[PDB]
């Protein structure tokens, strides 16, 4: 098992890190980066992260839906291009596969 969890946590350290103003789109809006751990709405949307990458690597992550959901956001393709970005540096960090393939699959939807 890789530790998806803790992959997530990196993923949205490294996200808002480099735009914060993603930050404003979720339910823990304001709240300190190094908060985010004791914030019972990001402590939903990360399990809900890690929930869609076992999908995908399962197989059943429905990436056009995903995607959808995201544009129904005013989310597109600039921002999940920077996801990547982000998400390769958090796999990497733990030695944990990349997940660009699964992140690729969105993108064809956005
Ligand atoms: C690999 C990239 C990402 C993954 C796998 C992902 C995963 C998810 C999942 C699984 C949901 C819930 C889907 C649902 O049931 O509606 C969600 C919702 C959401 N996503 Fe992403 N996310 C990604 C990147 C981003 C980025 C870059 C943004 C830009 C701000 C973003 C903004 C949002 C917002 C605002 C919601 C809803 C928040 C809420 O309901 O309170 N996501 N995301
Ligand atoms: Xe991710
Ligand atoms: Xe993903």
């Amino acid at each position: 098992m890789v530790n998806w969890a803790a992959v997530v946590d990196d993923f949205y350290q490294e996200l808002f890190k480099a735009h914060p103003e993603y930050q404003n789109k979720f339910g823990f809006k304001g709240v300190a980066l190094g908060s985010l751990k004791g914030n019972a709405a990001y402590k939903t949307q990360a399990g809900k992260t890690v929930d869609y990458i076992n999908a995908a690597i399962g197989g059943s992550a429905d990436a056009a839906g995903l995607a959808s959901r995201h544009k129904g956001r005013n989310v597109g393709s600039a921002e999940f291009h920077n996801a990547k970005a982000c998400a390769a540096k958090a796999c990497s960090a733990h030695g944990a596969p990349d997940l660009g393939h699964a992140i690729d699959d969105i993108l064809s939807h956005l």
